[PDB]
């Protein structure tokens, strides 16, 4: 249904939908692994669908459509603890690369396409822990889609082979964020 910000579960599947109080975004869940996501002069918010916690090996599918007019991304999006990381496996994007300022580590293949893998820190910022100082992962797929089938372990395993090491798993999603822009997306997670 549309609904206001929370977490909580939904037809099978963890869901989370946080918005930064600008307003402008309306977040729906769908039967099964889905939701939709329709914003205009937005924020910052993140929302969609998978699993608490999920794990370092899931093989995970998503499929629909993403059309974002501005910044936005579309990610396998998760956390950890002990170390708290925040990481991103980006498979399309709108008007701005995350990566933008960001120092190249290397670079993995899998699915299909090269990824760029970068390291960024959030200084005092929000988390699954309250406020917080912490580093974020980022694998950026090179050929942009809106549909497929993601390794997470290839992803977790270039990283490692970086230094990039995560700790116990918290939520694992496929998520649509936006910042301060407009858009429409509707995906299926499984
Ligand atoms: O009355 C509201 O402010 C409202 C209602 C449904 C969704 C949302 C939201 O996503 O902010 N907000
Ligand atoms: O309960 C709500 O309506 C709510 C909560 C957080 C942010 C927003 C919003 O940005 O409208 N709205
Ligand atoms: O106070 C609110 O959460 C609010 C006010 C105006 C619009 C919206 C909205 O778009 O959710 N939300
Ligand atoms: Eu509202
Ligand atoms: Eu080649
Ligand atoms: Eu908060």
């Amino acid at each position: 249904q549309t609904i206001q910000p929370g977490t909580g579960y939904n037809n099978g599947y963890f869901y989370s939908y946080w918005n930064d109080g600008h307003g402008g975004v309306t977040y729906t869940n769908g039967p099964g692994g889905q939701f939709s996501v329709n914003w205009s002069n937005s924020g910052n918010f993140v929302g969609g669908k998978g699993w608490q916690p999920g794990t370092k090996n899931k093989v995970i599918n998503f499929s629909g459509s993403y059309n974002p007019n501005g910044n936005s991304y579309l990610s396998v999006y998760g956390w950890s603890r002990n170390p708290l990381i925040e990481y991103y496996i980006v498979e399309n994007f709108g008007t701005y690369n995350p990566s933008t300022g960001a120092t190249k580590l290397g670079e993995v293949t899998s699915d299909g396409s090269v990824y760029d893998i970068y390291r960024t820190q959030r200084v005092n910022q929000p988390s699954i822990i309250g406020t917080a100082t912490f580093y974020q992962y980022w694998s950026v797929r090179r050929n942009h889609r809106s549909s497929g089938s993601v390794n997470t372990a290839n992803h977790f395993n270039a990283w490692a082979q970086q230094g990039l090491t995560l700790g116990t798993m918290d939520y694992q999603i496929v998520a649509v964020e936006g910042y301060f822009s407009s858009g429409s997306a509707s995906i299926t997670v499984s």
